[PDB]
């Protein structure tokens, strides 16, 4: 089964998921000098005041904070998007060391980690139908650098002890994702894919320019999680990132001058 080891990591995925070598795969390097300001882009609209988190799950590749998406509560609109996209989960990708861990890079710079807030287009009715469409998903990507602590992240960090191994979950209500956003919503955007199998080409990527700062102690607790299940040999959950993929026939657009 796929993962991030030497025998099953990203260079192997194309054997079970041939779309891995496709025309709109993610992540990519963001070359800041080639991304063109697009004055037709609108400001992002992030409406998370009514978000309802339910649960946190270690799925063996990352941990997902899951939301109730049965009504239009926490939604992403505007920016490059047409229509309304509903928040379903967020998760992170991170490194074994502070010098790597993000999936997108900026002028080849790797950040310590990257947050993905995953939303689906309500015109397709459910997430499973949305991922079959080229405009089915919108993922908001936020870089993490190591410095000062992020207070709004600490409630996530403190529950990770209870979901150390694959398949463990814990109740996780009343978490406010507004506490994970940077001050500025300036962004880059391009058409891409899921960055894990099945690597479907269904995502409008919206990557914020401003990273958030987290503390060394916070990211250290990410790195104590396990890829393995309970009672299996311990394999630390680190370096769960896909490297940058070819840009091919795509343009990255900037919302800012
Ligand atoms: C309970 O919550 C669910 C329920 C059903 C599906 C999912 N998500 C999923 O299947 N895949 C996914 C999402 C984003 C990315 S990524 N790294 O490109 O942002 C990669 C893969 C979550
Ligand atoms: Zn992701």
């Amino acid at each position: 089964h796929w993962g991030y080891g030497k025998h099953n990591g990203p260079e192997h995925w194309h054997k079970d998921f041939p779309i891995a070598k496709g025309e709109r795969q993610s992540p990519v390097d963001i070359d800041t000098h080639t991304a063109k300001y697009d004055p037709s882009l609108k400001p992002l609209s992030v409406s998370y005041d009514q978000a309802t988190s339910l649960r946190i799950l270690n799925n063996g590749h990352a941990f997902n904070v899951e939301f109730d998406d049965s009504q239009d509560k926490a939604v992403l609109k505007g920016g490059p998007l047409d229509g309304t996209y509903r928040l379903i989960q967020f998760h992170f990708h991170w490194g074994s060391l502070d010098g790597q861990g993000s999936e997108h890079t900026v002028d080849k710079k790797k950040y310590a980690a990257e947050l993905h807030l995953v939303h689906w287009n309500t015109k397709y009715g459910d997430f499973g139908k949305a991922v079959q469409q080229p405009d089915g998903l919108a993922v908001l990507g936020i870089f993490l650098k190591v410095g000062s602590a992020k207070p709004g992240l600490q409630k996530v960090v403190d529950v990770l002890d209870s979901i150390k191994t694959k398949g463990k979950s814990a109740d996780f209500t009343n978490f406010d994702p507004r506490g994970l956003l940077p001050e500025s919503l300036d962004y880059w955007t391009y058409p891409g894919s899921l960055t894990t199998p099945p690597l479907l080409e269904c995502v409008t990527w919206i990557v914020l320019k401003e990273p958030i700062s987290v503390s060394s102690e916070q990211v250290l607790k990410f790195r104590k999680l396990n890829f393995n299940g309970e009672g299996e040999p311990e394999e630390l959950m680190v370096d769960n990132w896909r490297p940058a993929q070819p840009l091919k026939n795509r343009q990255i657009k900037a919302s800012f001058k």
